[PDB]
């Protein structure tokens, strides 16, 4: 009888009278309903714990964008003219100007003019060496922006090498525009188009490039600059993320601000010894640095730390094969996950010829250079925003707990009419039968 | 006086054994219910809070098509005025503008000029006893601006021949430009039906680099560059090549592999989408905006602007409208439907060795000229499909109900009516 | 034997049945009202469910290695002039546009002197007995040779060779595909970003083997370089359409990202082959071309698969070329997206080759003029910008379990009804009859 009596209950049961009946279908109809509720409620919980996301892509008109950092590097790291005898001593083998015995490799195939200058400076049989510092070396021999930069406009106003910042990188002594160093307030763009961005004309000084001759294992046949457009929060990794600019063209880099937002685990993979602010580039440098200061007790020039600078002795026989080993052989010493908030810059590249006929003469005059030189050494580079807007890409949580309840809640309502309390009511009644 | 005690409402739909007459260890129900009620209020708030946050999410498809509508291609020589075709009257008014003449109407630094250039400017600039004649910046530009008839050596579309009669004059901050497949004259828009370089627009251009205005001596100008600018753009939008154009260089076949993008944005409260032009565009408004500010503060309009205003004379251009724009830059939101075109650029060299001679012959031009003046330009669809990017409303009212509905079901077993039932019963107690 | 008044056992929410009529008939409206909305809103939800929407899930994933794609590359020139034989000029002569319909040099007075000399040497058919000719054997022999064309190949810093590429015929002629996977060895992988650790090849395009053009030809073949498709090893190259140009006199950098698209079948999306085991849009579009030509032309072209017979230049001209011309204009061919697939997104940048200080080295090493080097040599770097793939998935918007939870909660809200509540009522109406 008690069962008959518990049918003031909230779950839905005509399965308890005094006499057995016609209506045993309710037994099935209820067991049926209960079945589905359990099937479908599982799915919803299963899915909830799958901790999915979905993507929200907007594009937002803006009154101004913050102009990014532009790092740029000559493909040539060391000017030939500026190599000293002391330099050719330590760095000689490194720059591939000298064989292991400190002597000019295949003298008969060398440029006459090159061999003249190397014979003058590389007589090491009797040489008493002097102290040498890879950083001091690079600072002195690396291409000079003062020399390289023929003009600089930003938003149509004049600029100069005083708006750039020396920044060492696997390419040597490089220059970063709008770096923000010394907390100077970052430059901003206020109009789209080629006109109102960064515009620089460069002489890449192609006749200071290290010479290549004879039976060399070298393939450094290329001339121009590498360039990374990158947010001021992240260091340049121009090694990998650079794009080429070629001489004899005005290259247009039309850019858009991208504002990524990622979710932490368990939805996504969101979330440093040497850098205050975290970056993928930042970690991957910090990682490189830590593994070399460990296995080589020096650091390279582009790395941070207070460690001692890797001598060309070390660079050759230690640190270069150490990186050779880091990538291909040894799983990441540090694998580096995405930051949560971050800003990317999307580039479209187009080009027009420089110089035109009607300017060729002017340029030859102004700069005291041959028609040839201008046409194999000069480029113009425009970085600029296509229009005043950023794109937002956010990862949004797919199914939060409140929505799970509303779904299991409505599913219960549909099949049984049950609440939490309905179940409690039943458990109370079974605990009373014991 | 004759109404049910609380005890008596066990007819009530909420889930309550809190009204047996004498007190019991089962005060937990009071907790369990107040507990359940608490969460219901917490969780139902969240859902309403969220609803009114009027979020969206994004739906990205890519759709195979039997045919795409081919876009509008506007193209401009980097040079706005051919030197050969400058007249003495032109050099009079426009002289200072083109930076061929100082504030007085004479050649700035004749000693540094090309010999041949100075000869030709002396021939045409004798102004001490010249009585000026009528001058019109539009008529000027129409006449001196590069001619497509001259510039265009061949035109294919879908492999079939084309001509300057498939293009339309269009003035822009670059001068007299030309727009392919413009749709003007209500002619039915060209369509592509096969991918690849072959079956798009293909044009060979001579940019006439030796008609470029010369620059010499102690000039502040830096127009050192040669080639064309190009905007690929939907026929409903005007070109804004000043900002959105991409460069093409001479001495290369430049390939522009394109995809149709079909953006759909939501109005407020979810997203931010919503007179001189029939159709609204961001470019359209930004022109309308520039025009209104210049016709106000300068009583003229420039050549590329619309309106019925009077064309800005070089007098005005110098002293008024140029610094007016200098002042202007120093809120136009997205249309709801719109079509974008995504470009990938690649290049090959022109001319090849085995055709260099042929081209020199056919066009009566130097080996040098061909190599510093000729380009080929292919605009074409990579394959027959458009990408759709739609903003979809995140949480509609029907789904809010289903969630607050099921939350009530879960914690209380309440309906709307359940609450009404309770309010009826309290109104009866008063 | 149950009373309307007496169904107070009923689960939907009803104060509407006493014995006498009352001021509280509002319940009748409030209920009919509630029932109204329930029907309005529950329709919307079902309507929407059957609208079978989706939404998009975009992640980006760090990886310790990416699989390097397939690179197919083609010289713009399909046939080296030097290597054209007398037999070849006989059958293929008209095809290569070297000879008019009467097997004679078209406008000899406008021809390059040196060209005409070499065509006269090879195209005097006065006494010639023709021999067996095969467009495939022809193309295999005359088409540019990678051995010749490829001056060096690096991958991940280590050396490479023509034996890491695979001959692959295409609308452009005899082309070469890197990391094709055909050798049943495991596909090559990148483990560091940047220019250095991708494919890097230096090519001499042999611009002076290009077929010459002279006199009154209707032509656009003025251009020199290579076309290149970066593509999934699962898909054949369709370089005719999907290729990008590389120009001589530049190191061209192709920075790529792996994209991993997932699409939904009907009814949500348009997801999901005689001649190809693996399905591709490219794959079916070839299979489609092939089927239509073997039907309407009884041959196949060289790039097509099948067991059909190869189209002779006779056939190629007068049959199969206009047959494809007729496929254009407007598709007799429906080729939908695969479900899983991998795309490669390319950014192109360039620097000059050669530098001044290497120009002479290259001239010497390769025994070539300053001019030749500068109009024939290019370097091509394909590589991943950084170790990650982008995932774009189409995700079902509203599955059946979520429809129930919504119709369920809507019923709960307006009526307090379950499935059983309605059954309960139908039982009670079947009992009234």
């Amino acid at each position: 009888f008690a069962n008959t009596s518990t049918l003031h209950g909230i779950r839905h049961i005509f399965v308890y009278g005094p006499l057995t009946i016609r209506r045993v279908l309710w037994a099935v109809a209820f067991v049926g309903s209960l079945g589905l509720l359990l099937v479908e409620s599982s799915e919803r919980v299963s899915y909830y714990f799958s901790y999915q996301h979905v993507t929200k892509v907007d594009e937002v008109v803006a009154q101004s964008l913050v102009f990014p950092a532009v790092t740029l590097c000559n493909l040539n790291g060391f000017r030939f003219s500026r190599l000293t005898t002391n330099d050719l001593y330590h760095a000689g083998e490194l720059l591939a100007l000298l064989d292991v015995n400190l002597q000019i490799p295949d003298p008969h195939l060398a440029d006459p003019s090159v061999l003249e200058a190397l014979r003058q400076k590389a007589n090491f049989k009797h040489y008493k060496p002097k102290q040498f510092s890879m950083l001091e070396f690079l600072h002195r021999v690396g291409h000079d922006l003062k020399d390289m930069m023929l003009y600089c406009k930003f938003k149509g106003q004049e600029c100069g090498h005083q708006d750039f910042t020396t920044v060492f990188t696997k390419y040597g002594k490089c220059y970063m525009f709008n770096s923000g160093e010394d907390g100077k307030p970052l430059l901003t763009t206020v109009k789209g188009g080629t006109g109102n961005g960064l515009e620089i004309m460069l002489d890449i000084q192609q006749d200071e490039y290290l010479p290549i001759w004879g039976e060399t294992e070298e393939t450094t046949f290329e001339a121009g600059v590498k360039v990374q457009i990158h947010s001021q929060s992240e260091p340049p990794f121009i090694q990998e993320l650079g794009f080429g600019v070629a001489p004899g063209f005005q290259t247009f880099v039309a850019t858009q601000e991208q504002r990524l937002t990622y979710l932490p685990p368990p939805w996504g993979e969101c979330r440093l010894d040497f850098f205050p602010v975290y970056s993928i580039t930042a970690c991957r440098i910090d990682c490189e640095t830590r593994y070399i200061v460990e296995n080589c007790n020096c650091r390279m020039v582009h790395m941070p730390g207070d460690a001692p600078f890797c001598t060309p002795e070390q660079h050759k026989e230690c640190a270069e094969p150490a990186l050779g080993l880091l990538a291909e052989k040894d799983s990441n010493y540090c694998l580096c996950r995405t930051p949560c908030n971050l800003t990317r810059y999307n580039k479209e590249l187009s080009m027009v010829k420089i110089p035109s006929k009607t300017s060729a003469k002017y340029l030859e005059k102004k700069f005291n250079k041959s028609e040839k030189y201008i046409s194999e050494n000069i480029l113009v580079l425009d970085i600029f925003f296509e229009a005043l807007n950023y794109e937002t890409i956010e990862q949004k949580k797919a199914y939060e707990v409140a929505a799970l309840l509303g779904d299991i809640g409505g599913q219960m309502g549909l099949f049984i009419g049950a609440s939490i309390l309905t179940i409690l009511e039943l458990f109370d009644y079974i605990y009373e039968l014991i």
